[PDB]
């Protein structure tokens, strides 16, 4: 039987989601199983679980980010520069690789969307505008980003059948860790400024491996290794949401753990 909205809501409360919470979800839809109305049912369930004073923050990115196409160049290659669409937060679809739920989140009425095309975040709830801005180039996941404000806002990470590599907030630990050898990347994004396309080139921390030993394309990256160690070392509520093994994680706690984890292992 397809999972109903009200069944999902009871499971979320069993897991510890309370009215008023600030939740960032990472979802494996195939793990959850058939829903009564497809993925919207789970989006509906999450909005109901956090209530009208609660907030959802999701890492949605952009289906057509020109990250790899501009990676490593001090300007976008001519053919990219001429024809790439400017990022338009009202119409740019979500990146499919983080899960099909994120397109449903970002098109929810009243959803706000942050201005960073590659790191774009969507937020639903009364604090959404405060969560999504500022989001400037060169500050994808660290201080001054939506992840930073989420960590200051009692944020909980809701992993619904997702792996330990999925925890976006740990890129904040990578950004502030006092470790030698931190990898950076250079890329370019096309922004809308007054409705004209403007190409902006920036550097930021490499989010595909903060150090060489974590940059193997198959992993494990540092996010996976930190989260795997954290979950073996911490009491975290675990339970089903739909058919999926799910956990509800204290975001500030896992990020503080990750900062200490990196600084213990790598000289300053
Ligand atoms: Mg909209
Ligand atoms: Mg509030």
């Amino acid at each position: 039987t397809p999972w109903s909205k009200s069944e999902l809501v009871r499971q979320l409360r069993d897991l510890g989601v309370r009215s008023g919470d600030m939740v960032m979800p990472h979802v494996s839809l195939r793990a959850v199983g058939p829903l009564a109305d497809g993925p919207q049912t789970l989006v509906d369930a999450l909005i109901e679980a956090v209530g009208p004073t609660g907030n959802i923050l999701a890492f949605v990115s952009w289906r057509d980010s020109p990250y790899e196409q501009t990676l490593g160049h001090d300007a976008p290659p001519a053919a990219i520069a001429q024809s790439w669409p400017a990022f338009d937060p009202d119409h740019a679809p979500a990146y499919p690789g983080f899960g099909a739920i994120n397109e449903f989140i970002r098109t929810y009425p009243g959803c706000r969307r942050s201005a960073h095309p590659d790191a774009s975040m969507a937020a639903i709830g009364p604090d959404a505008a405060w969560l999504v801005a500022p989001h400037e180039m060169g500050a994808a996941y660290g201080p001054r980003s939506p992840i930073a404000r989420f960590l200051a806002h009692a944020g909980k990470i809701l992993s619904i059948g997702a792996g330990p590599d999925a925890v976006t907030a740990l890129h904040y630990a990578e950004a502030v860790a006092r470790i030698e050898g931190k990898r950076r990347v250079t890329y370019s994004m096309p922004l809308l400024r007054e409705g004209k396309r403007v190409w902006v080139t920036t550097s930021d921390w490499d989010s595909n491996g903060i150090l060489d030993e974590y940059a193997a394309p198959d992993g494990p990256d540092a996010v996976e290794r930190i989260a795997r160690d954290y979950l073996a070392r911490t009491r975290v509520a675990q339970g089903p949401v739909g058919g999926a093994q799910s956990r509800l994680i204290d975001a500030a706690d896992i990020v503080s753990f990750g900062i200490e984890w990196l600084e213990a292992r790598h000289a300053a």
